[PDB]
């Protein structure tokens, strides 16, 4: 298990456009298009993306292309962020990815609200954290996902997962 794989389990994979969670415009493996209503503008950011006329629909090395670059990208979002940096650092191999597996699906901005579980995790009071986490609209929106994630965070193991 690492992060790809455990990504690859939370969001699935999908070849053509669809509606997230939230009703936005995605595909692939969990790679956010548009927060835009138009289908139109997320075709069009689409063809950007791929560098290509996709017509809405991409093929699985496109998708797996798309998946590297994101988790790529959320990675550096941490590591450049102030406040998550040092929180990260702290910590193992496991929980690093959940962490990456947060910001993937939240982005910086969603996963700076969570100051207070943060200052927990650093302290390394993982059971405190974990309920703090789920005093949260991502855990109760998406409640099986938030709670493989948060297992992760309380257990350091892989276990939600296997
Ligand atoms: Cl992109
Ligand atoms: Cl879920």
């Amino acid at each position: 298990m690492n992060i790809f794989e455990m990504l690859r389990i939370d969001e699935g994979l999908r070849l053509k456009i669809y509606k997230d969670t939230e009703g936005y415009y995605t595909i692939g493996i969990g790679h956010l298009l548009t927060k835009s209503p138009s289908l139109n503008a997320a075709k069009s950011e689409l063809d950007k993306a791929i560098g290509r006329n996709t017509n809405g629909v991409i093929t699985k090395d496109e998708a797996e292309k798309l998946f590297n670059q994101d988790v790529d990208a959320a990675v550096r979002g941490i590591l450049r962020n102030a406040k998550m940096k040092p929180v990260y650092d702290s910590m193992d191999a496991v929980r690093r990815a959940a962490m990456i597996n947060m910001v993937f699906q939240m982005g910086e901005t969603g996963v700076a609200g969570f100051t207070n579980s943060m200052r927990m995790m650093q302290q390394k009071r993982w059971d405190e954290a974990a309920v703090n986490l789920a005093k949260s609209r991502w855990y109760n929106q998406t409640p099986n996902r938030a709670k493989r994630v948060i297992t992760t965070f309380r257990t350091g193991t892989w276990d939600a997962y296997k």
